[PDB]
């Protein structure tokens, strides 16, 4: 008779999602090769399945997802959002937790009488701890943006992206970038700009660029971008960061948010000292808005 193979153990895994029953809903966002939609995990096909947002490749930057997924898999922090698993084809799909609300962009304009300066400094605190919880396991997060910290809920909020995440080599202090084609440039440290160096005090620096953001509610007219632009002109072309870079250090910075009290405003300003040793800790920030809501 015809010789078969044995069916050993078959173990369901929880985190690998099968293609087939991975459905697309619609597009959450777009960032460096890499993809996010909405998804039904759907496998009894009835539409009652688990929505996911689930990151793929836009249609070679392959060994780039992969390091992103095994870093998240790896991350377990109220402020981080929550890995789910993957779906595999060489191929590979990272598969998150959903968060309706979206970042901060989409939830913050339309929520302004919900949330007040307290909630904002809450938000702060919240972003604080999750980035000092990366930066205590060697990364440098490197996306540091209202875009990348997504609403739980109106008391939660989660660093939600961690598509240009570098581990910093023990005993050094930085990540020397080759791929930066796509920086967000208004929301970098002078040492980013200027040599593509990155240290945990250069996610300080975003972090208070992040908190100018939330401050002004994510107004587009107001963003980092649109301000640096009206303090260095809009028409610079390729000459911009270089502009950029000459405005930081002649030592202008983003201007107080409007309602912004000085206290806050002070504790932002401490994430923009020039040199990345001068500028504080995330620990000390935390410090500094929870005795401002207390
Ligand atoms: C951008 O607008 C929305 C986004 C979401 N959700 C998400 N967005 N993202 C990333 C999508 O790509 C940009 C960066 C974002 C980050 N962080 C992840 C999630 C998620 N895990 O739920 C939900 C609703 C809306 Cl309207």
């Amino acid at each position: 008779d015809i010789v078969s193979e044995k069916k050993p153990a078959t173990e369901v895994d929880p985190t690998h999602f099968e293609k087939r029953f991975l459905k697309r809903i619609r597009d959450l966002g777009e960032g460096h090769f890499g993809k996010v939609e909405l998804c039904r995990y759907d496998p009894e096909g009835d539409n009652t399945g688990e929505q996911v947002a689930v990151k793929s490749l836009k249609p070679n930057h392959i060994a780039d997802l992969k390091k992103e997924i095994e870093i998240l898999r790896n991350l377990y922090h109220e402020n981080i959002v929550k890995y789910k698993g993957i779906c595999t084809e060489n191929g590979i799909k990272l598969i998150m937790e959903f968060l309706p609300s979206g970042s901060l962009k989409e939830y913050l304009p339309k929520n302004k009488n919900k949330i007040n300066l307290k909630q904002q400094l809450k938000y702060a605190v919240q972003i604080c701890k999750g980035m000092d919880y990366l930066g205590s396991r060697q990364y440098v997060h490197r996306d540091l943006a209202a875009r990348n910290v997504l609403v739980e809920s109106e008391h939660q909020v989660k660093i939600g992206d961690f598509g240009l995440t570098k581990a910093i080599e023990t005993d050094k202090e930085y990540y020397t970038v080759k791929d930066d084609r796509d920086s967000p440039v208004f929301w970098y440290a002078p040492e980013c700009l200027m040599q593509s160096k990155f240290y945990i005090a250069s996610d300080v620096w975003s972090f208070g660029v992040t908190l100018h953001e939330l401050l002004t509610y994510c107004d587009s007219d107001s963003s980092p971008m649109a301000l640096f632009l009206k303090m260095i002109g809009p028409t610079h072309g390729q000459m911009t960061v270089t502009r950029l870079v000459n405005t930081l250090k002649e030592g202008k910075r983003l201007p107080c948010p409007p309602n912004c009290p000085d206290e806050v405003y002070q504790l932002m300003r401490k994430c923009w000292e020039f040199q990345p040793s001068n500028r504080t800790s995330f620990q000390n920030l935390i410090e500094g808005f929870e005795a401002l809501l207390k």
